[PDB]
């Protein structure tokens, strides 16, 4: 089966909507999510559909753009680096669980450069 989704809601975490998070959401998650690559990465791994029985033996720390996308708009994070390290987190999951030269690991390169691209101008704090 699968694991249950990482969590997208919890009123016991302090929360804050903060420019650098604005700007996570208006630019990076857009820009990564309406790419042709994003398909794979639009939600949690579906293990049993896609048929890796072992792929939650290998990653115990599950990401992906449909968790970020909610957490995002539900205002989940306290700052910019929590979501940051989550689209790390996807990646590194993608090149760890893979074979190199895949076409999954060339998609989430695709993803990552652009990524790579718009971290370099995340705004200063206000
Ligand atoms: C990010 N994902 C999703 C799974 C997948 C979906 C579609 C094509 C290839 C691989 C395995 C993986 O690492």
């Amino acid at each position: 089966s699968n694991p249950p989704p990482p969590e997208t809601s919890n009123p016991n975490k302090p929360k804050r909507q903060t420019n650098q998070l604005q700007y996570l959401l208006r630019v990076v998650l857009k820009t990564l999510w309406k790419h042709q690559f994003a398909w794979p990465f639009q939600q949690p791994v579906d293990a049993v559909k896609l048929n890796l029985p072992d792929y939650y033996k290998i990653i115990k720390t599950p990401m992906d753009m449909g968790t970020i996308k909610k957490r995002l708009e539900n205002n989940y994070y306290w700052n910019a680096q929590e979501c940051i390290q989550d689209f790390n987190t996807m990646f590194t999951n993608c090149y760890i669980y893979n074979k190199p030269g895949d076409d999954i690991v060339l998609m989430a390169e695709a993803l990552e450069k652009l990524f790579l691209q718009k971290i370099n101008e995340l705004p200063t704090e206000e």
